[PDB]
């Protein structure tokens, strides 16, 4: 066994037992044992973590060192032979929009967050990994193989340090390490308020009495909000333009300004919550601040978990769904909510949908302007090409009228994240997600792709001839076992988005089982589902089953025009219609009769 609950950087479990909302850190959603799904905790293991010592190495890490009788190809390496392509043709996914993307990276800020070690504070640390690619301790450079054309312009490695483990910050022993979630695992609206009280107070407006969430006073679009700058230097949105000189947007979530969709979808979300505040305020003039904040912050939490659950998951799943998410049957305490340290790379699968462009449209949907349509490299910490470039109004078209990447067997990922990937303090938009990815499930001890397919109730291919025939590709088989040398080797990431897609449905059989499960968990293990009786009332429930992404839009952006089915594929103006047409959130069901 094992020390039963290392705990030193998580103390305070005190509980109000009355209490009708959840938590910021996700606490006391558990009763039985409260710190299931909260922030700052370690991320479940489903399956114990392969560490090339056991402890927290990871495999990659001794040269010397195999795994399973084989050395394991470079992650860079991996992402050149495999992961790449040039044609951006033909690439587009026919039935999914590009909103099919953004939502999946929303969902997926929402349950989990593993960030990186913090040990450098006045240290050159940062730059020591960086300029002389020597890994030590937390630094694990990705380094280039022979013939990589980065090896030429931009050094030896890209910088790459490893994620934070609960308890010591840099050293352990003897249990094997463990990375922390730094969000409530709960589909719970987090990334609009925060994971912890220090943040969630910051992001609110304590000035009215309004309950509202703090907005920008430096900028508006046509009259509505945009989240507020965070002010702390250095910014990279500031560094990516240093003429413009607009910083990172403060959400919820720490993430939200790594590309302009995503800031955009996180600006829908801050105006809804105000949107809803101020409704409560007109029905209910009696409630008071925190009492406007809470009940809005409950309707959208309830709004995430509707849209992701019923539009979301069955175009993501679709065969699959039911075999795994079967209609829901009530809160089930012996459940764990806690997302597991697979589910962060299972649903990274979402890489593969991001097209190599992002595009602004005018009310007829018609190219905004003369560089309507830009690369997605130019967006990475991008937040000014919405306050000086036409708000959100434009990039909310362009989610509604354009196609997510389909994932393609011989055009997995896009050059814009492949090659070009911007990161925070450093310079260059010339990083590879692919390659981070990989490295990351190594730097995560995560087990081979076929201690992952047994998971699962699948098969084990051992031979060429057997990841052929799963894989529906000869081709691709031959180039992973070349590198691998054996599936047991197949890093999870690259081995779960090889597998063709499952019929009416967007990834393979080995990621519909693991996403598949983590969903069903999060679902069934949270006391606050907005289905679970008594969370709502009877007819709290009929008004938001109402609520689509269309009604978001109309509600918080000038578009009048929007389809009925925001996830697939729309085409303007025969799939649009007029936003008169479309069911509202009445929230009549909310009048407090205290009297
Ligand atoms: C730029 C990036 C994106 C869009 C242009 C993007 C998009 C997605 C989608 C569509 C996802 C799911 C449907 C998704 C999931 C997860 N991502 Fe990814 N993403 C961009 C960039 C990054 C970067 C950089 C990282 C860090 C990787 C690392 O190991 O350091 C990243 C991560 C993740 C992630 C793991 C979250 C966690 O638990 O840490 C997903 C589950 N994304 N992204
Ligand atoms: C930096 O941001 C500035 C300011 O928004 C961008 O400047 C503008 O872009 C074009 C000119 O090419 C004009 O439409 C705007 O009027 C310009 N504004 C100003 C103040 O010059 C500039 O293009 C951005 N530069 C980079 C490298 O991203
Ligand atoms: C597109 O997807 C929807 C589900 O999102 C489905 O009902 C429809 O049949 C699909 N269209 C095609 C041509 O497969
Ligand atoms: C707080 O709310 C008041 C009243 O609506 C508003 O005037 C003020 O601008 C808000 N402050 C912030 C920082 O959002
Ligand atoms: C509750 O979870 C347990 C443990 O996973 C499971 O055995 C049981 O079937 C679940 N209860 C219901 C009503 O589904
Ligand atoms: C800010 C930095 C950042 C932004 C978006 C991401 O997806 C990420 O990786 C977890 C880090
Ligand atoms: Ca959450």
């Amino acid at each position: 066994s094992w020390e039963v609950g290392c705990g030193a950087p998580v103390p305070l479990v005190k509980c109000d037992e009355n209490s009708p909302y959840r938590t910021i850190t996700g606490d006391c959603n558990n009763r039985r044992s409260p710190a299931l799904g909260a922030a700052n905790r370690a991320l479940a293991r489903w399956l114990p973590a392969e560490y090339e010592d056991g402890l927290a190495l990871p495999f990659g890490w001794t040269q010397r060192k195999t795994r399973n009788g084989f050395r394991v190809p470079l992650a860079r390496e991996v992402s050149n032979k495999i992961v790449g392509y040039l044609d951006e043709e033909g690439v587009l996914d026919q039935n999914r929009s590009l909103l099919f993307m953004q939502w999946g990276q929303i969902v997926d800020h929402d349950l989990d967050f593993a960030p990186e070690t913090e040990l450098g504070s006045n240290e050159h640390s940062k730059t020591q990994c960086e300029e002389y690619c020597i890994q030590g301790d937390n630094c694990f450079p990705i380094m280039f193989p022979k013939n990589d054309p980065k090896l030429k312009t931009q050094g030896k490695c890209m910088p790459f340090f490893r994620a934070g483990f609960v308890c010591p910050t840099p050293p352990y022993q003897s249990l094997a390490r463990e990375q922390i979630n730094a969000v409530t695992s709960f589909l719970d609206a987090s990334l609009v308020y925060g994971s912890e009280p220090s943040l969630a107070s910051r992001l609110r407006n304590l000035s009215s009495p309004l309950g509202l969430m703090a907005v920008n006073q430096e900028a508006w679009d046509h009259g509505l909000a945009y989240l507020p700058f965070n002010n702390k230097k250095p910014s990279p949105c500031e560094f990516i333009n240093t003429t413009a000189r607009v910083p990172c947007f403060l959400a919820g979530d720490f993430r939200a300004s790594e590309q302009i969709l995503l800031a955009t979808a996180h600006t829908l979300l801050l105006r809804e919550h105000n949107r809803l505040a101020r409704e409560l305020k007109k029905l209910n003039p009696h409630w008071n601040g925190e009492k406007l904040y809470q009940e809005a912050r409950k309707i959208l939490g309830a709004f995430i978990q509707i849209i992701t659950f019923r539009d979301y998951l069955p175009i993501v799943l679709g065969s699959e769904m039911q075999k795994w998410i079967p209609p829901y049957q009530g809160y089930n305490n012996s459940v764990d909510p806690r997302i597991s340290n697979v589910f962060t790379f299972a649903f990274r699968f979402g890489h593969m949908e991001v097209p190599s462009t992002v595009s602004r449209l005018d009310e007829n949907y018609q190219p905004w302007g003369p560089e309507a349509e830009l690369p997605l490299h130019t967006l990475f910490f991008n937040t000014w090409r919405i306050i000086k470039d036409g708000g959100i109004d434009p990039l909310v078209r362009g989610l509604l009228a354009k196609k997510s990447k389909l994932m393609n067997q011989d055009k997995m990922v896009t050059s814009e994240l492949r090659n070009k990937l911007f990161q925070p303090t450093h310079k260059i938009h010339g990083f590879d997600l692919a390659a981070i990815n990989l490295q990351r499930c190594r730097d995560h001890g995560m087990p081979g792709y076929n201690s992952w397919r047994g998971f699962c109730g699948l098969s084990q291919p051992k031979t060429l001839k057997g990841l052929q025939t799963v894989l529906k590709n000869k081709i691709l088989a031959k180039k992973l076992m070349d590198l691998y040398k054996t599936p047991d080797n197949i890093d999870i990431w690259i081995g779960g988005n090889a597998e063709p897609m499952v019929e009416r449905g967007r990834v393979g059989p080995l990621l519909a089982c693991l996403l598949g499960r983590q969903f069903q968990q999060i679902r069934d293990g949270d006391r606050f589902w907005w289905e679970n009786p008594g969370v709502f009332t009877e007819k709290q429930r009929d008004s938001l089953q109402k609520v689509s992404f269309s009604r978001l839009i109309c509600d918080n952006t000038h578009i009048t025009k929007v389809p009925l089915h925001a996830f697939q594929a729309n085409n303007y103006p025969h799939d649009f219609v007029d936003c008169s047409t479309v069911d509202k959130l009445d929230l009549s069901p909310w009048a407090s009769r205290e009297n």
